[PDB]
């Protein structure tokens, strides 16, 4: 461990080996000071114009932290396609993790010439929370992850959290952490930091669509022996009155047959077009939007469950916040326009989720008799019934892999709604900080805190290899399968490559759902 | 108890790489038509971040105050009380599944 | 065609890079790749070995064969040196088809 000598090697590469596939990935990352080394207290009350659905309390740190949710982090655009195009499932088994080649550099500012050099004697700090101690971070979709192109320098998210607020007020029961407050692992250049991880077992992940639906299950060429209520009126002529016939349903009345199954829950969306002409001429975004209420305050279900994203034909149609949309390179932060972010679907399970935008069915509303027509109600909220059976929400090439389960007494489908696998005990998180270094302190004693550093930040590689396990395909399928595809003709440049200018981009998201597979 | 809520999860300083509809409509002058706007949840639109988890089942219940006076003249407690009906009789879904019994 | 050697597996490629160090990054987080680094080059020395194989000279000739050989008189300067200045430089293309064979 010397200040001569790499402390690791450059280690990206993937290897496949039958039914697992490992991806290893290494970037260069640099590290800022944060809050001027402090904690801080912050929050958002009601004043101004700000709502009491964003109200919050919590406070911002000194550290910085690893991130790596993201399946880009690991999988290159053309590992991705062999993985969905020849596996019917996957899922993470167990990961390394290593910080090396540390190098904490002092920043001099004097008469607009600025200067930077090594400070040798300088440490980082780094510390795993392996208790999950403190509060959860990941997964919640932020930026700050490995960046999808080996070649490219980032930067260390700053990290934050929160806890209980009444406004902009904290609570009794509000917590404060301090991260200083668990052992850390201190490094100088030279010194190396690594761990290694076993993921909790988990389902794997379904990466095919079904080629048959819930309604369509039955042999198409015999009858049932179950009778139905086929007639509650007579025909013939005027003189018709109340009367009882039953028939068994057949190739002609598969929608009258009697079944054993039922599509999956559903809360519903408003629907909204691609094509501007086709929606009401207001701005209903959040005023129709469809949302959960949760101790006095309003929040979107954005995703929300899993739904069809639109039914036969209708492509244009979409959730108003019903599925995941990622910007394309330099999309705008704010109102981003339509052709400048990426819509995903998850049309490959109208085959047994209700779709989103529709009601779930229909229920009787009252008890007919001779004098009283029956009446029907619409069902725009169903929750779990017995018999329902349903798939989960795709995983997307630049979309999250895992999530943390909340510590609760009960829950039902632990499937993160955003999409991925739910873990109860998730990749730990990766604290990172730059030590202060004071600078001269005054000459007799003060006993003020110091506020007076060094300037610095940190520079260093990251490593992540992560395996996983394939389930393969054993279909029995004659007609050959959809396979995502690169474009066949002539075009201004590669997709899933650089620029002219040496920017990275994803042309498009990529799903995992090609493979079909029966129910 | 929980020192943290189902929709205060995230980091508070970060803003999300996920995107939700904005913007239903134009906005400068009167000249306003359908369009559409996508913005990136953050720190200061933290009810519209896209989030993993849902609140528990819910099942309603009338609201009663403990002033006398702030409750409607009636006597409701049996006729607006939440009941769930089992074989032609009812009973009370008391005190049914559990949920907050008040907000902040 | 250039004339050498054809081989299925050649000697490798070997891909020397310097590894970018990034200057002083933003106070306050930002997405965007870094694109300020601290500007550097490196140097060393490399050295390369190479065994070659000969195959002898079997000829019954019996007068003296053609050969490459020095200038005998006086110049200038001398072919396959330096300059005044320091420069090296090579005079003529030097092939390799001296010694004779038979059909």
């Amino acid at each position: 461990d010397g200040v001569g000598s790499s402390s690791g090697n450059w280690h990206c590469d993937s290897t496949w080996l039958g039914d697992r596939v490992i991806t290893t990935s290494t970037r260069t990352w640099a590290l800022p000071t944060y809050n001027n080394h402090l904690y801080k207290q912050i929050s958002n009350g009601t004043s101004g114009g700000a709502t009491n659905d964003n109200t919050y309390f919590g406070y911002s740190t000194p550290w910085g932290y690893f991130d790596f949710n993201r399946f880009h982090c690991h999988f290159s655009p053309r590992d991705w396609q062999r993985l969905i195009n020849n596996n019917w499932g996957f899922r993470p088994k167990r990961l390394s993790f290593k910080l090396f080649n540390i190098q904490v550099k002092e920043v001099t500012q004097n008469e607009g010439t600025k200067t930077i050099a090594n400070n040798l004697t300088s440490t980082i700090q780094v510390f795993t929370d392996s208790e999950y101690q403190l509060p959860y971070v990941l997964g919640s979709a932020h930026q700050g992850c490995l960046p999808p192109f080996p070649a490219d320098v980032f930067m260390i998210p700053q990290y934050g959290y929160l806890t209980l607020n009444n406004g902009s007020q904290a609570v009794g029961r509000s917590s404060f952490y301090c991260l200083e407050y668990f052992p850390s692992q201190m490094l100088r250049t030279g010194n190396n930091f690594q761990f290694t991880y076993t993921f909790e077992d988990v389902p794997f992940h379904s990466s095919y669509a079904h080629s048959q639906s819930l309604d369509r299950l039955m042999n198409p060429l015999i009858d049932q022996y179950l009778y139905y209520l086929s007639r509650t009126q007579t025909t013939g002529g005027t003189a018709n009155t109340q009367t009882l016939g039953f028939s068994q349903g057949g190739p002609n009345t598969m929608a009258n047959q009697a079944k054993n199954w039922l599509p999956g829950p559903c809360y519903r969306q408003q629907r909204v077009s691609t094509t501007t002409g086709q929606n009401n001429n207001s701005n209903f975004a959040w005023t129709a939007g469809t949302k959960y209420h949760l101790n006095g305050r309003n929040s979107l279900a954005n995703p929300g469950i899993a739904m069809a994203t639109h039914k036969d034909d209708e492509e244009r149609f979409f959730p108003s916040n019903g599925i995941l949309i990622f910007g394309k390179q330099n999309a705008a932060r704010d109102n981003a326009d339509y052709s400048d972010v990426m819509l995903t679907s998850e049309e490959e399970i109208k085959t047994t989720n209700p779709v989103a935008t529709e009601e779930y069915g229909i229920v009787a509303d009252n008890l007919q008799q001779q004098n009283t027509a029956p009446q029907i109600g619409t069902v725009n909220s169903q929750g779990a019934l017995p018999g329902m059976v349903w798939q989960n929400r795709d995983v997307y090439l630049q979309g999250p892999i895992w999530a943390k389960i909340p510590h609760t007494d009960g829950n039902f489908h632990p499937s993160p709604l955003m999409g991925g696998f739910g873990l109860k005990h998730p990749p730990p998180q990766i604290l990172i900080k730059n030590t202060p270094v004071p600078a001269d302190p005054p000459t007799t004693f003060n006993q003020s805190k110091l506020n007076s550093f060094i300037t610095q930040y940190s520079t260093g590689q990251v490593s992540v290899e992560i395996e996983w396990e394939l389930q393969k395909e054993n279909s029995k399928r004659w007609n050959p399968e959809i396979q995502y595809t690169s474009n066949y003709y002539k075009s201004t440049s590669v997709d899933f490559a650089v620029n002219t200018e040496g920017v990275y981009s994803e042309p498009r998201p990529i799903g995992t759902r090609y493979l079909t597979r029966n129910l």
